[PDB]
């Protein structure tokens, strides 16, 4: 039931997956600054958040976290079946420095996207139905930081 409320809400956002994810990323920035300088294409930093989103390279990663999203809602119902590819992914960004605590900040971005996106249309089961989902996610990737 909440599978549908998934699928839903992320017709929505789905369309426009740049304009959504980079609502995304702003929120994260605005929330965990210290997360810029993850982001080291052509060996630089950036200084400032708006200046990640001139970056093709960082425009071109929103686009891979809202197809991996898009996946798992995909597989909403299975979800056993991309636990290694997520494992995998955790293993990637533990490389690039990022700290598993950094997750949640990723998930209340996520929320928030989805609730300014969908205004009067997320209602609290379809956050619930979010968080379990993006928990789920979350737990596969964990295994990646052993
Ligand atoms: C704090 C949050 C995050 C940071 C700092 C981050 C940073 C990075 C960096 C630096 C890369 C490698 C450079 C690149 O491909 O552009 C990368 C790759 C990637 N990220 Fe993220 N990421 C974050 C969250 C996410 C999330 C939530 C997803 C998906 C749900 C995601 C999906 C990907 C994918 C698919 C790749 C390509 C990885 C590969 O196979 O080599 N990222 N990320």
């Amino acid at each position: 039931p909440e599978s549908e409320l998934i699928r839903q809400s992320w017709r929505v956002v789905s369309r426009s997956p740049l304009e959504h994810g980079t609502v995304l990323f702003a929120r994260l920035f605005a929330l965990e600054p210290s997360l810029l300088p993850l982001f080291q294409y052509n060996g630089r930093q950036f200084s400032s958040p708006e200046d990640s989103l001139s970056s093709p390279e960082f425009l071109d990663h929103i686009r891979k976290v809202m197809l991996v999203i898009d996946a798992a809602v995909t597989n909403v119902e299975d979800l056993s079946s991309l636990e290694e590819y997520l494992t995998s992914l955790g293993r990637k960004h533990r490389a690039v420095g990022v700290r598993l605590s950094s997750a949640s900040t990723v998930g209340e971005s996520l929320l928030y996207m989805l609730e300014k996106s969908l205004g009067p249309d997320f209602t609290p089961a379809t956050r619930t139905a979010w968080s379990r989902l993006y928990g789920a996610v979350v737990q596969a990737m964990s295994r990646g930081w052993d």
